[PDB]
């Protein structure tokens, strides 16, 4: 077993990364899947990473941290970024459904935001949600917001996006596709099973199709400050950007660290816009 | 055992074989390989499995097997039918590159073809070769034989074609993708290694590309009686196919059948063939 990993590894040293993800993306359908947000198979109840102000236990927004697709990730990803919200803004962070190797890969990605719709918002109660994702878990926390102001009548209160690359602007993607496939491997904290790499390929397919809503909450963009590779000027902007942003944030790092050594610097970047 | 034979055994209960077999030519590009036939990985050295009379041991051609493609095959294939080579000619068992991952897939079909020519000629000395091959391995017989008198200088002297469904002639197993998957999953000995799904996904791919070069070694086709599947004549023959044969010879079975309880008569058919051909 692991075949699919070692023809990832391989895929990224020959600097084939784009074309693997889309083999996965094939491979994936023939996962077992579920058909219904209630057919899933796994607990989606988001975990508690903050806690607030017991203070002002009045409205108040709670912070739901959306997964995002990398087959080394999980319930890790936003430890050191949730450590800033302490004392701050509850923070909840949700699994992507068909990670964590029998758990069951979504029919389509509406399926998988309605699975987690419901855990959030048993989850969160009366209090008002904002959304917030990295990179591909940016993109996520987009078209689950969206999701749930049109297919539970309840649109967050803000969504907050860091670093995205939505279509249309893949240039970046593609031209550092080798160090995305070694930043993958790289921070692995145990070698990826191919059952994660074919979620992770499915739902890299579900971001590139039609995806029309646009959701009606206001979005923080959050954006790396240095370049993850070399970039010729003349491509144009390689910065990660966002249709009409609420509100645009800087912050140190590249595409990886900014999340990995400055957290703190985007969750200051989150309070102050919460604030506003 | 592996995601990708997990995969596949979905694949073939959703009836989409064909969609499965595409990703696994895909997924074998990333797979380390050799692109010069000197440069190939395992010993191809063709087995001796059936030995003929010592009476004659210098003008009489030898059969050699060419494996086929499946991935849940190998040095297993041709024994049955070898067995009533016994006494009457020498039958060696050539490998095909890239199964037992580690081993090496090739880059292209004629890396793998001259790798095999070179071990044939090794093992035949001075004695004629006729190549023998069922279904894809039938493919990969004619395109040794093409290969052998193009670029190497020697033509074989037959070429056995065993239920062969060519490009342009295979609706017929296309139709019955399902109970090939089937096939290959009640046939398997041990699990099918993802490294052996891989390789049979990208030969599949080479034997559907452009090969338009044809041998001149005569060619017996041997064809299967009875369908595999469900077929209704109002869509045609449904039988395996191979343009003008030298001879044609029918044997009780379906395309899988042929080859194990009905092993006899394809031997029987090939003996009778080599005698009208010498």
């Amino acid at each position: 077993a692991g075949m699919f990993r070692a023809l990832f590894r391989q895929a990224v040293e020959d600097d084939r990364y784009g074309e693997f993800l889309d083999v996965l993306a094939e491979a994936s359908a023939f996962r077992p899947q579920f058909a219904s947000p209630e057919a899933c198979s796994e607990r989606l109840d988001p975990v508690l990473l903050a806690g607030g102000p017991t203070d002002r236990a009045e409205g108040r927004a709670v912070l739901v941290g959306c997964t995002g697709t990398a087959a080394n990730g999980g319930p890790h990803e936003f430890l050191r970024l949730s450590t800033s919200f302490q004392e701050e803004r509850d923070f909840l962070a949700v699994p992507l459904p068909g990670y964590g190797g029998t758990a069951l890969l979504p029919a389509d990605l509406d399926t998988a935001l309605d699975a987690q719709a419901r855990a959030i918002l048993r989850a969160a109660g009366d209090a008002p949600v904002v959304l917030l994702g990295h990179s591909g878990g940016a993109l996520l926390a987009h078209e689950l917001a969206f999701r749930l102001e049109r297919a539970h009548g309840a649109p967050p209160a803000g969504i907050v996006l860091v670093d995205p690359y939505p279509p249309g602007h893949q240039e970046p993607i593609e031209v550092w596709s080798r160090q995305l496939g070694e930043g993958l491997f790289a921070g692995e904290l145990e070698p990826m099973s191919d059952a994660r790499l074919l979620a992770m390929g499915r739902y890299a397919r579900f971001l590139a199709g039609p995806r029309p809503g646009r959701s009606s909450a206001p979005v923080l963009l959050v954006r790396a400050s240095e370049p993850l590779g070399d970039w010729q000027e003349e491509r144009g902007d390689w910065r990660a950007h966002w249709d009409l942003p609420h509100t645009v944030a800087d912050v140190p790092g590249d595409h990886f660290t900014m999340m990995r050594d400055h957290a703190p610097a985007v969750a200051e970047a989150v309070l102050s816009w919460l604030d506003a």
